[PDB]
Order: structure tokens, then C-alpha cells, then sequence
């Protein structure tokens, strides 16, 4: 018995058979359930029961160290088998989790130990981070509840009629009228009522309407609001994750006012640019430790011919990329004949190489066999669709391109880890897709009526394909809208599901892929006087002040400038003075530094271009020609000299300058892959996005209009989608939209409905086309776009090592010991004299730890009491809560006074004691000021009531891991501030240029009355939103429009209202490249470095806490 059990278990055939059974079960799970599936499930369950019995007989149940249930895998199998039998005997929410058994398949791919261990270590190490996450999220949720409570209920309500239609005015009649939903303003075809607010810069009502509060529900089926602590917490989490956050951002600013942007600036800065980087650093550290441990464990044959082949390949690539929709006969003739010529040339190539070189030698080389494969596909395709395979020819360019060759070599060197990570990703996606299908499949069908039009949405859990796709979307970073739909048709259980899918899929697996990439990819008197003036500090300070003042003056040129004659005159005279100032400065710099040195520098060249532009403007104005606004706007670029000289700024500029070439190379490689994918997409979807529409922009059913002829016969419009794959440029732009995850829903909606050309699209008639996008997203976003962060991390590490004076040849242990010595050098103790008998007793009581524990408990109680608050509460509840807060404040005051008396004047020898004292003063002052403010603006009262957060901020005191994280953040604060300042300068420059370019465009897309480029504040709001790439598709659609736009009339003075496609493309693409992919990532780099350091001080060395402990006994 025991012998038989052990012999059966040890044989690999047993494990192989179990694994094959698991794989067939997984395959059957995808297909819909039928009668045969029941018997198949029974057979699988019997097999699993045999396996469990054999293992338990071989080993034992728990009662010895090496029993059956001493292995987590055995535990998982046992629980799944028991759930199976429980469901066999008889809720239906437990049969969904049998798919967990599929996790075992991860063991097949060789090398899975490292990936699984890294995942486990990351999960274990997130313990210190989760608590800080919860605390920060709660604090931000409380702030948002205090700021935006009830603001999202604002609506435009029609004024009470004075004609007597509703009867004589009464309070009850007025309430009845205003409560009616038909009297609330809403534009036709809109789903959500627009928000309003009487604050300056907020949404304005149409004439005859008033902005009121407390009417109707909140946006997004009531799931978006700050009315209660839970909803505020959810909104703050959404903002931190940047999940469709621009919608909430715009709603908040439209309801409350532009100034509230400050709030969003904080949560984004601390939540996104810092904490998520802590998670990334933890994942990187885990993977680094595991990989380190694993490693420790242990004529024709002439250059001219090759150049000819390379040029032929490049001209074939351009011929291939020249394909587009609706080609004329001649263009197709040229492409066809060139294709024949290229194929003949390649056949000649193959025969010549086979003859000159021995066939064995020819087939020994990998590139030669690759070329032969290309030749055979070319012959097969010309003989007889095999056109797609022509794309293989493009890859032949890698042989003659050293950068691409090195990229491919690096990729193939470490394919195993990438394969393991991708397999883990797909297995997790499959498990969640199965679970979500089982949990929410029936909800969509049963409660379909709850949807706005009673129609099934595009994304749902009806079948396996849709569930897998929706989970993939959640992994990509978009989960809140799917969760909204699930709550609408489901219950609370959707929240934990989708939310979970976000943590594992996005914050761990993708971070693990980033860590993988990072590890693997990584006269004399005049001259003398002028020199003296030039190197004087006062002259430089004066120049910098003048430049800053002129930049601020530039910021005042808004849409309202023509209405202010005085401001116009100030600007004109300032420009006239600046021309002379620039000329004189150039002359002095020349006389000081010499022609060669002046013209050998890039900064002096920038100054020379600015001078030339201003002189050109001066001569144009003298001649009577209107000055070129861009040329005079060029002086903003002079601010970069003083910016680079800001203390602590050298490291950031050095990192960026050193990283420029690597960024350029990565951009070239991405352009190559995107060209390949764009050719594929053009071949797939060229000209298939046309559809038939009516007066109103709604697509007709294929039944009424079968094709183009019917559409034109019935006098309808045959319209093309703005985003399409008509030619290579449109394909590039669409792929850029897809990669950034902005506007991709519509793109793939059109793609999956695409049919033959000149045919009406049908809903989900080409579903499998999603595959084409999946691959791209895998290879375009998860790999190519993540090289920038790795490059920045490495270069910043090197530059920070350089700045501190450290040697590049030293090893990590040497640096750790050097830090330990430097810290050991500085240390001084101190003692406090105990207090007189009563004072000494009070001192002894206060010094006890139980006192601190009690204070912490009181802080927790007060924080909960703050959480109790909600929108629409009664006056009694509000007053009781305020009185409880007063009691808490008095208790804290008593504690502070007791500590002060006990410690006499030593209270101020500990920084946290000064913090407590300041918080006490602030609380006791703001508490009294609140009554006076409330008795005699609600926004001001809400803002000044923020002082309550100080007394709850004390909860961080006493922690160890949170203390370490805050230590790392404090060390990195200065570099973070410098990066933020650089980002602000870039945003200012882009704001002025955008305000110059797109100030008069007609309201469309994301541009409207509230959000536009009309003023500096609105432009800054839009650019802050765009710095994360959020909603840039709508901005592009608004600014790039060139249809139904009236041209400007110079004679009549009308400025025009028409956009510019090329200018908008350049603007937005350059901004996205500069900010999203380079400047933002810097944050991560900085964080990571500092974070890493502290841990290697805590684990492999000594920390300040160690010295404090040592001196405690001293
Ligand atoms: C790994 C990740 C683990 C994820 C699990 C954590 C999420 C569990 C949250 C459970 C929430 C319970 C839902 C029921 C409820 O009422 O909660 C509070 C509240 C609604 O309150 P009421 O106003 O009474 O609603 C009725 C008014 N129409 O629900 C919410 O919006 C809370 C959602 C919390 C988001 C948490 C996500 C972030 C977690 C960090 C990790
Ligand atoms: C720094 C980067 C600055 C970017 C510079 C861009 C300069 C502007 C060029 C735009 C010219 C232009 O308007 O051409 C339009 C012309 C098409 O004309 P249509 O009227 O659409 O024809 C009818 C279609 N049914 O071409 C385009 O649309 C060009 C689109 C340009 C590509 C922009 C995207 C770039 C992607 C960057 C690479 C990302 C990967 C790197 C990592
Ligand atoms: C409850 N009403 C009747 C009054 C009682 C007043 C009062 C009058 C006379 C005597 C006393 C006594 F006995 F206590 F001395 C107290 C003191 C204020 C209190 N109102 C209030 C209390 C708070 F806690 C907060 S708060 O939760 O926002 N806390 C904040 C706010 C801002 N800064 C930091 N903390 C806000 C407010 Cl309006
Ligand atoms: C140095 C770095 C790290 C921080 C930079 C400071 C910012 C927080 C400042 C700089 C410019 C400020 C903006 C200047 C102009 C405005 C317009 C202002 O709204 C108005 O114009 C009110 C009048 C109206 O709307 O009618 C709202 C605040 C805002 C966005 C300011 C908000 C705070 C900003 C972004
Ligand atoms: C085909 C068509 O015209 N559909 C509607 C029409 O019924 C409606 O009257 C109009 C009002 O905006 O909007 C559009
Ligand atoms: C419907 C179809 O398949 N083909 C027709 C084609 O025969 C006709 O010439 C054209 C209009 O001229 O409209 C389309
Ligand atoms: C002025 C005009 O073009 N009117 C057309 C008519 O000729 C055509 O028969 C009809 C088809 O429904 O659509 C309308
Ligand atoms: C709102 O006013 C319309 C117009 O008189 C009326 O038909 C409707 O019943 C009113 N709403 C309610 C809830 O009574
Ligand atoms: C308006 O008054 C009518 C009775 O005259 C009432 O039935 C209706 O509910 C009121 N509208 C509301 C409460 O929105």
C-alpha cells in the first residue's frame, strides 16, 4: 500500500497525466456548458480524488513534518477538490474558483522558480506599503469629503415662471416645480446633466436658469461623488491610479472653481509620482534579489553586393509602405512592377549565394536560411492570402542596422524570463476571466434593461472572449467603467474583483516586466571692462530678473488683451525696450568673451537666435508689417540658463542630457516596429471604416442600408471615421492612440465591425481582430514604451554617484560601509533631568509608553469620528460631531500642557514635540475662527476647516516601515522639487505657445467654454491634465479640425476659428514625448534610487535608528 503509493507518486508519468488532465479541463472550461461537460467534470473530479488519495497514503495527512498538507500546492489541490465535491452534493459562487487549479500549469515552463519566488517576495514585502497606502488614502478622502461634499449635485434649474402657468407663487409650489426633472437644463442627446457653480471661473448657466444644489443624483449612476467617506475613498483611489481621472477632474473644477486644482496637484504628486514608484522599487528589489541568488547558485561575397542588397531592401520597404486606399491605376502599376523586380532580384540573390557558397555552408547560417524562407514565400505568393508574409522582408534590415541587431541580440539572450513572465500574465488573465464570467455572466443578460438603451454594452462577461478582453482592459489600467457597469447590473462583489485585478495585473506583473527590462537592458580696456561687468554677480541677477519679468508680462496676453489699451501699450513699449536690451547684452557678451568662444556655445547660439528674431521683428515693424508673434514669443527660451543654475538642478539636467542619445535610439527602434505594425494595419483595415449615417450622427442598421449604393440612394451620408488606417500616417497616429490607451475604444470598435469595402459595418462581425491589437499592445506598450524609465533610472544612478563625489569603480558593499563610517562620525547624546515630587511623578507618568499608546488610540477614535461625517446629515449630528471634536481638542491640549510641565524647557529638543505644539496652536485657533467665519463664504469656511487634518497627521509617529519610507521621501524631496519646477517651466512655455496657436478654435471635442486656451489659467489647467496623456485624443480632435471652419478676415479683423492639423499634431506629439515619456519618468528614477539606498542601509548595513539605539544605553 505505502510502497505502491510512493512508487506511483515518484513516477513522472503521474504528474504528466495530471497536468494533461488539467489542461483539457481548462480547455473545456472555455466552451459553454452542456450535458457532456457534466460527465467530463465528474471524470476529472474522480481523477483528482485518486491523485489526492495516492498522495495522502504515500505521505500522511498533517501529523508529521513532511505530510501531505505541509505544502501550499497540496493545500490548494485539497481545497479545490473539496469545493468540487460540495458543489456536486448541492452556492453557485464557489464553483467559479475551480479554475485556481490551473495555476499549477505555471510549473511547466522551465525557470519558473525565479519568477514565482520574486512574485511571492514582492507580495510579502508590500506589507509595509499597504498601511501607508491606507493612511494616505484615508487622509486624502477626508480632505476631498471636506472640500467637494455635495458639489456634484449642482444642476441648472429653470426659473419659476411669472406668467402664472404653474399658479401663484408658494414655497411648496416652488419646491414642486424645481424638483421636476423636466425643468433641469440638459443639451439634447446628452446622458448627464451639466454641472454649474457661482464661483468665478466655474460653469455658467444659460439665461433663465439658476444653479441649485441637492437635486437629482450624482454622475455615473451615482457612483462618482464625495458625499460619504466610502465614495470619497473610491474617488481618491481612482485619482491616484489615474483611471479615467480627467472626467472627475473636469467635473470638480466645473462645480467648485479652478483654484481647487491645487487639491488635484497634491494627490497626483504624492499618490502617483511617489507611492506607485515605491511599489515599483519593491518589485525591482525582489526580482534583483532572486536573480542574484539564482546566478550565485549556478562578386556576391563582397561588401558592395551587401550594400546593394541593403539599398534594395530599403527601397522595397518604402514601396511597401507607400500602399494606401483608393490607389490610381498608375500607382498600382508602379508598385506591382517594383514588387516583381524585387522578387526577381531576391531569387537571383538566392541562386548566386547557393552557387558561390557551398549549399551546406549556405544553410549553416541562420540569415541565409531566413532569406531562403523569404524567397519561398515570395515565390508562393506570386504564384497564387500570403501577402502578409512580405513583412518578414522588413526584418532583414536588422542585419545591416547595428542598433536593431543589438536590440534583437539582447532580446534573444534572455528569452526565458520574458516567456515565463508573459505566461504568468496570460494565466492570471485566464483565471480572472473565468472567475468573472462565472460571477457576472447572468447579471448582464437578466438586468439588461437597466442599461441606458436596454442594449448589451460592448464590454461584458457574457462569454469567455469578452471576459478575457475585459480583464485585459483592466490590466491595461482601465477598470472603473467596467466596475460601474457591474454595479449597475450586479452588486458590491464587483468592487473587490476589478480592484484586485488592478493590483496583481498592473502594479505587480507589469512592474515585474519593467524590472526584467531594467535588469536586461542596462580696445584692451574695453574688453577688460566688459569682462568685469560680465562676470559680476549683480549684472547676472539683473538680467535674470528682467527675463523673469518679461516672461510674466508674456503670460498676460490673453483673449481679453485687445480690450485693455494700457496693457497693450505696456507690452509694445516693453518689446521696444527689450530689443535694445538684447542688442546691448549681445554686444557686451561679444566684447567680453570673444567671437570664437561666443559662437562655440549652444546657449550663446540660443541668445543669438533670440537677438536675430527680435531684430527681424523690429525691421518688420519699421517697414509697417505686423510683427511675427512667434518670433517675439521666442524670448521665453532664455529662462533655461537661470533654471539650470538653480541649486540642486545640475543632476537632473545632466541626466537628461546624457539620456538624450539613448532616447533617440529607442525612438528609432519604436518607429521601426510601429512601421511594421502600421503596414499590417493598413493591409487589414484600409478603407473599411466607412459607414452610413443620417442627419444626426447615428449609425444606421445594416438591414435598411446594405452597402454604399443603398446609402446614397436614400440620400444618407457615407462617412469615414476620423481615426483610420487609410495610409501609413493615419496608421501611425491610430497606433499612437492605441498605445497610450486614449481613444482606443472607438478604434477597435470600428475594427471589429469592419467588413468588405463598400459594405455597412455590423456589430462584432470581426471579433477576433482584437488579437491584432493585443499583440501590438504587448510589443508596443509593455516593452518599447518602458525602456525610457529604465534608461532614466540607470543614467540618474550614475549621475547621482558622480554628484556626491563617489568613485564609479567602487562596489556596493564599499559604498555601504563608507556611508556607515560617515554616519558614525557624527553623533552626540543628551539626557533630561527628572523633575518637585508632584512634577517628578508627572514626568514619570508621561514618560511611560502606555501614555503614547493611549494618545494613539484617541487619535484613531477622533479620525473615525471624522469619518462619520456625511452629506445631508441633520443639524443635530453635525453639532454633536463638532462637540466631540472640541472634547478631543481639549484632551490633546491637556496632554500638551502636561508634557510641557513635565519636560519644562526640554520639550523643544525633539522636533516632533514642536510639531505637536504647532498643531495644538493651529487647532485651538482655527476651531474658534471657524465659528466667526460661519456666522458671518462656504468655500472659505471649508478651506480654513482643513486645519483639523494636523491633529490626525500625528498617527504616523511611532511606525518603523512608514518611518523608513518617509526618510527616503525626505531625502528625495529636493530632487523631486527640482523636477517639478522643470516640469512647470515646460508647461509654462507650452501654455504660452498653445494660447498663441489655438485661442480662437470653435468649441468641439474636449474644448468648451470652461476648458480652452483662451487664458493662461485655462491653458495651464489643460496642460496639467495632458501631462499624464489623459484625454489628449479629445484635445487633438478639437485643435486639429479643419472642416466647417470659417477662414480669418484680416480686413474685418476677425481672427478666425479654424484649426490646423499639422500644427496640432506637432504640438501634442512633442508635448507627449517631452512630458509623459521623459520628464514624468524622472520621478520614478529618483524615487527608486533613494528607496533602494535606504533599504540597503537597513538590511546590509547600519541605519540612524541603530545609532540611536546604541546611544540610548550610553
Ligand atoms: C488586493 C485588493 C483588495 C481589495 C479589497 C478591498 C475593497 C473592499 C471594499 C468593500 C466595500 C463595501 C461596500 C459596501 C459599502 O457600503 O461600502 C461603503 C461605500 C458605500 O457606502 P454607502 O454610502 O452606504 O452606500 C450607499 C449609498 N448609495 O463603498 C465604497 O464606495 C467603498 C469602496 C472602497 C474602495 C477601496 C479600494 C482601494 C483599496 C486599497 C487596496
Ligand atoms: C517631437 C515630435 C514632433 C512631431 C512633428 C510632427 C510634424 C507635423 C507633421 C504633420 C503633417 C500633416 O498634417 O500631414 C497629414 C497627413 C495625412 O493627411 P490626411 O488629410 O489625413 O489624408 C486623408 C486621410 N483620410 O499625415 C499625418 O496624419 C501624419 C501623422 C504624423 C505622425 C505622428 C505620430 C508620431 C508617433 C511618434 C512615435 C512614437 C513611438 C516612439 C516611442
Ligand atoms: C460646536 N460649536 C458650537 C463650536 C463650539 C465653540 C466653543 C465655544 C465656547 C466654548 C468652547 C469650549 F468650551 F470648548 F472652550 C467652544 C468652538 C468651536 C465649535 N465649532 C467647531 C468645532 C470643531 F471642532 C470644528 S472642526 O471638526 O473642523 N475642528 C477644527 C476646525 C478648525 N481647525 C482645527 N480644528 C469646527 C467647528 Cl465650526
Ligand atoms: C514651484 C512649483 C513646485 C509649484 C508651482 C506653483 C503652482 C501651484 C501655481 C503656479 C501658477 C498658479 C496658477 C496661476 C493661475 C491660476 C488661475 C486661477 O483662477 C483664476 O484665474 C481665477 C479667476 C477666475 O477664474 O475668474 C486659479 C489658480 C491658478 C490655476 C493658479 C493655481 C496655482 C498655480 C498652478
Ligand atoms: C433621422 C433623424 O432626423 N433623427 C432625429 C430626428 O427624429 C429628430 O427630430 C432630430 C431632432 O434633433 O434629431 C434627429
Ligand atoms: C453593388 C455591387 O456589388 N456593385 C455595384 C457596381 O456594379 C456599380 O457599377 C456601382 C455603381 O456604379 O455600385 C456598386
Ligand atoms: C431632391 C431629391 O434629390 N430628392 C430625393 C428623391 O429624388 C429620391 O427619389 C428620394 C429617395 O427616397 O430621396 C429624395
Ligand atoms: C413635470 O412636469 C411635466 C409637465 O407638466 C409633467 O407632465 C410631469 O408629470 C412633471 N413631473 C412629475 C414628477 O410630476
Ligand atoms: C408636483 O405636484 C403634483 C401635485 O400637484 C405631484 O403629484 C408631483 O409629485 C409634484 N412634483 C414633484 C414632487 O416633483
Amino acid at each position: 500500500i505505502r510502497r505502491v503509493a510512493i512508487s506511483t507518486m515518484v513516477q513522472p508519468i503521474f504528474s504528466y497525466f495530471i497536468m494533461i488532465t488539467i489542461l483539457i479541463h481548462c480547455i473545456f472550461m472555455i466552451m459553454p456548458a452542456t450535458q457532456t461537460t457534466y460527465i467530463l467534470e465528474l471524470v476529472f473530479l474522480s481523477i483528482y480524488t485518486i491523485e489526492v488519495v495516492v498522495k495522502v497514503l504515500a505521505r500522511g495527512f498533517i501529523l508529521h513534518p513532511f505530510a501531505y498538507l505541509r505544502d501550499p500546492w497540496n493545500w490548494l489541490d485539497f481545497l479545490v477538490t473539496l469545493i468540487g465535491y460540495i458543489t456536486l452534493v448541492v452556492l453557485y459562487a464557489l464553483r467559479a474558483f475551480r479554475v485556481l487549479r490551473s495555476w499549477r500549469t505555471v510549473t511547466i515552463v522551465p525557470g519558473w522558480r525565479t519568477i514565482v519566488d520574486a512574485l511571492s517576495l514582492s507580495i510579502t514585502s508590500l506589507k509595509d506599503l499597504v498601511l501607508l497606502l491606507l493612511f494616505s488614502l484615508s487622509v486624502f478622502a477626508l480632505i476631498g469629503l471636506q472640500l467637494f461634499m455635495g458639489n456634484l449635485k449642482h444642476k441648472c434649474v429653470k426659473h419659476f415662471p411669472a406668467d402664472g402657468s404653474w399658479g401663484n407663487f408658494t414655497d411648496e409650489r416652488w419646491f414642486n416645480y424645481t424638483s421636476n426633472s423636466s425643468h433641469w437644463y440638459i443639451p439634447d442627446d446628452w446622458i448627464e446633466y451639466p454641472l454649474c457653480g457661482n464661483s468665478s471661473g466655474a460653469g455658467m448657466c444659460p439665461p433663465g436658469y439658476t444653479c441649485l444644489q441637492g437635486y437629482g443624483g450624482n454622475p455615473n449612476y451615482g457612483y462618482t461623488s464625495f458625499d460619504t467617506f466610502g465614495w470619497a475613498f473610491l474617488s481618491v483611489f481612482r485619482l491616484v491610479t489615474l483611471d479615467y481621472w480627467e472626467d472627475l477632474y473636469q467635473l470638480a473644477l466645473r462645480s467648485a472653481g479652478p483654484w481647487h486644482i491645487l487639491f488635484f496637484i497634491i494627490v497626483v504628486f504624492y499618490g502617483t509620482f511617489c507611492f506607485l514608484n515605491f511599489i515599483l522599487a519593491v518589485v525591482v528589489m525582489s526580482y534583483t534579489h532572486m536573480v542574484k541568488r539564482a546566478d550565485e547558485e549556478k562578386v556576391v561575397l563582397s561588401p558592395f553586393f551587401e550594400l546593394f542588397i541593403a539599398v534594395i531592401i530599403v527601397l522595397n520597404i518604402t514601396f511597401m509602405a507607400l500602399d494606401h486606399h483608393d490607389m490610381n491605376i498608375e500607382f498600382e502599376r508602379i508598385l506591382r512592377t517594383g514588387n516583381y523586380i524585387f522578387t526577381s532580384i531576391y531569387i537571383v540573390e538566392a541562386v548566386l549565394k547557393i552557387i558561390a557558397l557551398s549549399p551546406k555552408f549556405y544553410f549553416k547560417d541562420s540569415w541565409n536560411v531566413f532569406d531562403f524562407i523569404i524567397v519561398v514565400f515570395a515565390i508562393l505568393e506570386l504564384g497564387l492570402v500570403f501577402r502578409s508574409f512580405r513583412l518578414l522582408r522588413v526584418f532583414r534590415l536588422a542585419k545591416f542596422w547595428p542598433t536593431l541587431n543589438n536590440f534583437m541580440s539582447v532580446m534573444t539572450k534572455s528569452y526565458g524570463a520574458f516567456v515565463n513572465v508573459m505566461y504568468v500574465m496570460f494565466l492570471l488573465l485566464f483565471i480572472f476571466a473565468i472567475i468573472g464570467m462565472q460571477l457576472f455572466g447572468m447579471n448582464y443578460i437578466d438586468n439588461m434593461e437597466r442599461f441606458p438603451d436596454g442594449d448589451l454594452p460592448r464590454w461584458n462577461f457574457t462569454d469567455f472572449l469578452h471576459s478575457f478582453m475585459i480583464v485585459f482592459r483592466a490590466l491595461c489600467g482601465e477598470w472603473i467603467e467596467s466596475m460601474w457597469d457591474c454595479m449597475l447590473v450586479g452588486d458590491w462583489s464587483c468592487i473587490p474583483f476589478f480592484v484586485a485585478v488592478f493590483f496583481v495585473g498592473n502594479l505587480v506583473i507589469l512592474n515585474l516586466l519593467i524590472a526584467l527590462l531594467l535588469n536586461n537592458y542596462g580696445w584692451s580696456n574695453i574688453r577688460r571692462v566688459c569682462f568685469l561687468l560680465a562676470k559680476n554677480k549683480y549684472f547676472q541677477k539683473f538680467v535674470t530678473a528682467v527675463l523673469v519679468i518679461t516672461s510674466v508680462l508674456l503670460a498676460l496676453e490673453d483673449i481679453y488683451l485687445p480690450q485693455r489699451p494700457v496693457l497693450v501699450n505696456i507690452t509694445l513699449y516693453v518689446d521696444y525696450v527689450l530689443t535694445a536690451f538684447f542688442v546691448i547684452e549681445m554686444i557686451i557678451m561679444l566684447f567680453a568673451v570673444g567671437f570664437k568662444k561666443y559662437f562655440t556655445s549652444k546657449w550663446y547660439w540660443l541668445d543669438f537666435i533670440v537677438v536675430v528674431a527680435y531684430l527681424l521683428n523690429f525691421v518688420l515693424m519699421c517697414a509697417g508689417i505686423e510683427a511675427l508673434q512667434t518670433l517675439r514669443l521666442l524670448r521665453v527660451f532664455r529662462l533655461f540658463r537661470p533654471l539650470s543654475k538653480v541649486n540642486g538642478m545640475q543632476v537632473v539636467t545632466s541626466t537628461l542630457v546624457e539620456a538624450v542619445p539613448h532616447i533617440f535610439n529607442v525612438i528609432l527602434v519604436g518607429i521601426f516596429f510601429w512601421l511594421v505594425f502600421a503596414i499590417m494595419g493598413v493591409q487589414l483595415f484600409a478603407g473599411k471604416f466607412y459607414k452610413c449615417v443620417d442627419e444626426n450622427s447615428t449609425v444606421l442598421s445594416h438591414e435598411i442600408t446594405m452597402d454604399r449604393n443603398d446609402c446614397l440612394h436614400e440620400n444618407y451620408t457615407w462617412e469615414n471615421s476620423p481615426m483610420n488606417f487609410d495610409h501609413v500616417g493615419n496608421a501611425y497616429l491610430s497606433l499612437l492612440q492605441v498605445a497610450t490607451f486614449k481613444g482606443w475604444l472607438q478604434i477597435m470598435n470600428d475594427a471589429i465591425d469592419s467588413r468588405e469595402v463598400h459594405k455597412q459595418p455590423i456589430r462584432e462581425t470581426n471579433i477576433y481582430m482584437y488579437l491584432y491589437f493585443i499583440f501590438f499592445i504587448v510589443f508596443g506598450s509593455f516593452f518599447i514604451l518602458k525602456l525610457f524609465v529604465c534608461i532614466l533610472i540607470d543614467i540618474f544612478r550614475q549621475q547621482r554617484r558622480k554628484a556626491e563625489g563617489l568613485s564609479a569603480t567602487d562596489s556596493r558593499t564599499q559604498l555601504i560601509y563608507r556611508r556607515a563610517v560617515m554616519r558614525t562620525m557624527s553623533a552626540k547624546p543628551v539626557k533630561r533631568i527628572p523633575k518637585n515630587k508632584i512634577q517628578g511623578c508627572i514626568f514619570d507618568l508621561v514618560t511611560n509608553q502606555a501614555f503614547d499608546i493611549s494618545i494613539m488610540v484617541l487619535i484613531c477614535l477622533n479620525m473615525v469620528t471624522m469619518m462619520v461625517e456625511k452629506e445631508g446629515q441633520s443639524q443635530h449630528m453635525t453639532e454633536v460631531l463638532y462637540w466631540i471634536n472640541v472634547v478631543f481638542i481639549i484632551l490633546f491640549t491637556g496632554e500638551c500642557v502636561l508634557k510641557l510641565i513635565s519636560l519644562r524647557h526640554y520639550y523643544f529638543t525633539v522636533g516632533w514635540n514642536i510639531f505637536d505644539f504647532v498643531v495644538v496652536i493651529i487647532s485651538i485657533v482655527g476651531m474658534f475662527l471657524a465659528d466667526l467665519i460661519e456666522t458671518y463664504s462656504p468655500t472659505l469656511f471649508r478651506v480654513i476647516r482643513l486645519a483639523r487634518i494636523g491633529r490626525i497627521l500625528r498617527l504616523v509617529k511611532g511606525a518603523k516601515g512608514i518611518r523608513l519610507l518617509l526618510l527616503a521621501l525626505r531625502k528625495a524631496l529636493r530632487t523631486l522639487f527640482n523636477v517639478s519646477f522643470l516640469l512647470f517651466v515646460i508647461m509654462f512655455v507650452y501654455a504660452v505657445f498653445g494660447m498663441e496657436f489655438f485661442m480662437h478654435i470653435r468649441d468641439a471635442g474636449a474644448i468648451d467654454d470652461v476648458y480652452n486656451f483662451k487664458t493662461f489659467g485655462q491653458s495651464i489647467i489643460l496642460l496639467f491634465q495632458l501631462a499624464t496623456s489623459a484625454g489628449w485624443d479629445g484635445v487633438y480632435f478639437a485643435i486639429a479640425n479643419e472642416e466647417d471652419c470659417r477662414a480669418p478676415d484680416h480686413e474685418l479683423g476677425y481672427p478666425g476659428n479654424c484649426g490646423s492639423r499639422a500644427l496640432g499634431i506637432a504640438y501634442l506629439v512633442s508635448y507627449l514625448i517631452i512630458t509623459c515619456l521623459v520628464v514624468i519618468n524622472m520621478y520614478a528614477a529618483v524615487i527608486l534610487d533613494y528607496v533602494l539606498e535606504v533599504y540597503e542601509d537597513s538590511k546590509e548595513g547600519l541605519t540612524d535608528d541603530d545609532y540611536d539605539m546604541f546611544f540610548e544605553v550610553w
